[PDB]
């Protein structure tokens, strides 16, 4: 009879009572510039959507990362652009610092403040447990702020998270999967990394919010405290819900499912099974227990829920007693 609506628990209406011009970006106006301000030093990375650069401002010789982008529908362009601009500014969100296109080619740029890269996989295991905590608090402030301005990330991902260990600074990057949340919108599933989905997406349920986020971030906490890196690492789509069926069990998914109403994909039923939830020392041995405690499992176990209502906010997990060194260590 159709799957059963669904409304965020916090910041519902942000976006209904902020001025048309804050999210309705296909209306957005660029001023575009000349690349020819910027040369490109280097090559740092090809990825799914763009080609990045680090490269240098020769009107200031301010070190900066270039993302040229690759053709793709200016919908999206517009909405990356619109949500940095709305977000430019906030606590660990990554600075927009100019907006070019390339003089012949015509193709579009962004211009990025530069920040001094630190690889996740080499940095995992650099990582002790109150650095764990540290950074998780950090991404915390960046994805309540966010979400706090009607704006859900969508694609929460250690390669989405630049650490200056250093400096202890990070930074969310990676906003063109991002999205405004309205009450009531039905969005594509067919988003985020397949490690890092929320199971709304996995069973094709259209009306979820900021708390799709929260289910990724617990996926990066599960990898980093359990030295297990993807935690669910599945071949595919389906196989991605099997494996996080086998962990969460199946009791609570097919709840989830009864109570959404959600129509399931006739091969889902041939391949779930049933399986208990599997208790979390399950996945504790000598070379991660260092890093797991009651209160990471605890802080863990309130993220990783199929039902994404019941999933903590981003304020509820920074008040979370797993954190309360680092707020004790912040108040200095
Ligand atoms: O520029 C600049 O920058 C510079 O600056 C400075 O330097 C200076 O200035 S000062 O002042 O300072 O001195 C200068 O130098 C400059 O500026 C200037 O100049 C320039 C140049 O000159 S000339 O000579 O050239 O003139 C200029 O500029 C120009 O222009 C511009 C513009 O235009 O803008 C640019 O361009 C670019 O970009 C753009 C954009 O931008 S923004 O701004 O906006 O950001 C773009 O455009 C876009 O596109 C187009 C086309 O298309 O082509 C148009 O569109 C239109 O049409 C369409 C059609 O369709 S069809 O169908 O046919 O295809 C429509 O539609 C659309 O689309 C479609 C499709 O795609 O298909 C669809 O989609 C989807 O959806 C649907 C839905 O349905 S239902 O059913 O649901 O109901 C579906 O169906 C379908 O299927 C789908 N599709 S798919 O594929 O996906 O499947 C729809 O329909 C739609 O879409 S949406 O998204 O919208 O929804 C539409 O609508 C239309 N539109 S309108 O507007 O018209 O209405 C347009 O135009 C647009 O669009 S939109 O959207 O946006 O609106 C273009 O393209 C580009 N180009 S390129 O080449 O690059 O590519 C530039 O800049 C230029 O150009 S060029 O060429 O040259 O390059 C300016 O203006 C000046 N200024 S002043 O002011 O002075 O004048």
């Amino acid at each position: 009879s159709g799957p059963v609506p669904s409304r965020a628990r916090v910041y519902t209406d942000v976006n209904t009572h902020r001025p048309r011009e804050y999210w309705d970006y296909e209306s957005h106006v660029v001023e575009w510039g000349n690349q020819d301000d910027y040369q490109l030093v280097r090559k740092l990375g090809r990825g799914k959507y763009s080609e990045v650069f680090e490269a240098i401002n020769i009107t200031n010789n301010e070190k900066v990362v270039v993302k040229i982008l690759k053709p793709v529908k200016k919908k999206k362009i517009k909405r990356e652009i619109k949500i940095l601009e709305n977000l430019r500014g906030g606590p660990n969100i990554i600075t927009l610092a100019d907006i070019v296109k390339d003089p012949v080619s015509r193709t579009p740029a962004l211009v990025f403040e530069h920040v001094n890269n630190t690889d996740f996989k080499q940095l995992y295991q650099t990582l002790t447990d109150y650095d764990i905590r540290f950074y998780m608090y950090e991404i915390l402030k960046a994805l309540d702020y966010c979400h706090s301005m009607g704006i859900m990330h969508r694609d929460v991902k250690p390669h989405n998270v630049m650490i200056d260990h250093e400096h202890r600074k990070l930074r969310l990057i990676d906003w063109g999967l991002a999205e405004f949340y309205h009450p009531g919108q039905e969005y594509n599933v067919r988003v985020a990394s397949r490690y890092f989905k929320g199971p709304e997406l996995l069973v094709d349920y259209q009306m979820y919010d900021y708390s799709l986020d929260m289910w990724s971030l617990g996926c990066m906490l599960a990898s980093m405290i359990f030295r297990k890196e993807p935690f669910f690492h599945g071949h595919d789509n389906y196989d991605q819900l099997v494996r996080i069926a086998k962990v969460l069990g199946t009791e609570d998914l097919y709840d989830y499912i009864d109570k959404y109403n959600i129509e399931l994909d006739p091969r889902f039923n041939d391949i779930l099974g049933r399986h208990s939830r599997k208790r979390w020392e399950r996945f504790v041995h000598s070379e991660n227990q260092h890093l797991v405690s009651p209160e990471a499992l605890d802080f863990l176990d309130k993220l990783l829920r199929y039902d994404h209502q019941s999933r903590l906010t981003a304020r509820e997990a920074m008040e979370h007693p797993y954190f309360y060194t680092v707020v004790k260590d912040q108040a200095r």
